[PDB]
RNA sequence: GGCCCCAUCGUCUAGCGGUUAGGACGCGGCCCUCUCAAGGCCGAAACGGGGGUUCGAUUCCCCCUGGGGUCACCA
């Protein structure tokens, strides 16, 4: 059938590139009624960042993905952490040794640096060590690595499902280290052994790996295994076209979550990076994505990750895809994180409704609608100016307001409209300064809905401090 | 620098021999209107260069340019 996987490396924050690739693997597996695996590639102890693994697993679930086999969901071919499979790689590295497909190299890091300076890259000198002496020197505990014994001279063909066949000259393929002197494997060894053992048949990873692929094709041969299909995706980029990175862009998924980006939108956005719906539609669900997926509709150029369009899409979701109630729920954490409180669910909901079209991130709601939840709100210089200029007519309106019994948006509007008429003045000349008195701002939702919201007492109690 | 991949508006893209080269973000204008948004309408904005193939190239082939990847006991 079809078995795909995402093989994150726990070395930092949950990378957006990781989500991007995981999405295409998830779609392809489901579209074929296959399996989607998660394998944690923690083989480099120097770059290992404790706490990374949980964070990446949480981020994929947050985005809406699900996996069938993995670290925390079990599976027939585990463990799903390479660090727990160490003995396994040893066994296969030694098997290559016997098949004559690899050799032991004893050079120190320093000698290798020197060889690289003279000949540029390892020259395979350890191949000239009699196999018996190599084995003997190993039993003595002498530190060493196992390298892939590339067939020289020759040519190695890689088949990319998206670009056709690409020919590599074995002279372009180094005798890569398979097993490190600390007994840990290199990405190359672990990847093939594990992809094979876990049944993967469709390898989808970014294009940065295409040139390493020939090494993998040769490993599958050395073991006498069948190679899976390869699909190399384009690399997400910084605005300056360089491979996306933390110094020039936001690459951390936990950053997007903390900024109030809806996971559904971030997901939707990531799908338009190298893929597009038949009918050009750009707002769609994860389920529609799976259903429409097709390699024929994948673009191969490296897409710039545009934060502005992401904000736009996030706002589109907030106002057209989610219900008023879903938005009101997702806003709470951000209200709490801002130290604001809401009286009740009804109040919150109405507040969110009034602001729905005025914020693109959940974090912006507490910011722009602060005056609706606390009395501790800023007053813009522009709002203060408009307040003083209209102070006189607000004083003449105050008594009319205190007299008003039906505190409804409809009633209030008819009241103020009439007040502006009799005073021979545009509603705006009385509506603008009242807005500043109530909100401390000049950019808010409709006055009547804002006036009604708090209730007669609350609204007037604030209008009074303004006239004071 | 060697090797490999890629190439339509500023950005994400549709196109898959013949189109007024379409859509989206963003940008400008207009309508809406009590502010700001949201929404609607209009607009400016692209096929990197040179060869070919073909009646006919954005599209098919070659070269150059640009961008990216890799040449690590990193992934
Ligand atoms: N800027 C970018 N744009 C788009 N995709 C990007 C990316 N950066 C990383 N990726 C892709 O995300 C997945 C995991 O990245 S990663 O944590 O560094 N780990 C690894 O690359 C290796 N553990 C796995 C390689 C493989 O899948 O065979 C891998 O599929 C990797 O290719
Ligand atoms: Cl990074
Ligand atoms: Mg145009």
């Amino acid at each position: 059938m079809v078995v795909t996987r995402i093989a994150p490396s726990p070395t930092g924050d949950p990378h957006v590139g990781t989500a991007y690739i995981a999405l295409f693997n998830y779609a392809w597996a489901r579209r074929n009624g296959g399996r989607f695996i998660v394998r944690i590639e923690d083989t480099d102890r120097a770059r290992y960042v404790p706490g990374a693994e949980e964070r990446i697993l949480a981020a994929l679930k947050w985005l809406g993905l699900s996996y069938d086999e993995g670290p925390d969901v079990g599976g027939p071919h585990g463990p799903y952490r390479q660090s727990e499979r160490l003995p396994l790689y040893q066994k296969y590295a030694e098997e290559l040794l016997k098949r004559g497909w690899a050799y032991r190299a004893f050079e120190t890091p320093e000698e290798l640096e020197q060889i690289r300076k003279e000949k540029g890259g390892y020259d395979g000198r350890a191949r000239n060590i009699p196999p018996e002496e190599a084995e003997e020197r190993a039993r003595r505990g002498e530190p060493h690595v196992i390298r892939l014994k590339v067939p020289r001279p020759g040519t190695t063909e890689v088949k990319d499902e998206l670009r056709g066949v690409v020919v590599y000259d074995n002279q372009e393929i180094p005798d890569v280290v398979l097993l490190k002197s600390d007994g840990y494997p290199t990405y190359h060894l672990a990847n093939v052994v594990d992809d094979h053992l876990m049944g993967v048949t469709d390898v989808i990873r970014a294009e940065e790996w295409l040139v390493s692929t020939p090494i993998h094709v040769l490993l599958y041969r050395a073991f006498g295994w069948e190679a899976p299909r390869f699909y190399h995706m384009p690399l997400l980029r910084n605005p300056d076209k360089t491979k996306i990175s933390k110094r020039k862009s936001h690459t951390s998924l936990d950053w997007y979550k903390a900024e109030g980006f809806l996971p559904e939108a971030l997901r939707n956005y990531l799908c338009l990076m190298g893929f597009s719906m038949p009918d050009g539609r750009e707002i769609f669900t994860l389920e529609e994505f799976i259903q429409a997926f097709t390699w024929e509709r994948v673009s191969l150029g490296g897409p710039v990750f545009d934060l502005e369009k992401l904000r736009w899409m996030n706002g589109k979701y907030i106002r057209e895809v989610l219900s008023l109630e879903e938005v009101a729920e997702r806003v709470k954490p951000f209200l709490r994180e801002a130290g604001l409180s809401w009286e009740s669910e009804a109040y919150l909901r109405r507040a969110v409704e009034l602001m729905r079209p005025r914020f693109d991130t959940l974090k912006e709601f507490p910011e722009k609608a602060r005056y609706l939840f606390t009395e501790d709100y800023p007053v813009s210089e522009k709002a203060q100016r408009k307040l003083e200029e209209g102070l006189p007519l607000l004083k003449e309106l105050y008594p009319r307001l205190r007299a008003q019994e039906e505190w409804t948006e409809a009633a209030l509007e008819a009241l103020l409209r009439g007040f502006a008429a009799e005073k021979g003045v545009k509603l705006g000349q009385v509506a603008q300064p009242l807005r500043a008195a109530l909100t401390g701002s000049l950019e808010t939702p409709g006055l009547f809905e804002i006036l009604a919201l708090l209730g007669k007492e609350r609204a007037l109690r604030r209008l009074e401090r303004a006239l004071a």
